[PDB]
């Protein structure tokens, strides 16, 4: 297999997790 193939979902879930996750903190912030 290739590493890139793994980077695809790895970066998609990683980047997305951070983005969406950021809201979890923002909402708490006041």
């Amino acid at each position: 297999n290739i590493a890139k193939i793994i980077i695809g979902p790895l970066i998609f879930v990683f980047l997305f997790s951070v983005v969406i996750g950021s809201i979890y903190l923002f909402l708490r912030k006041r």
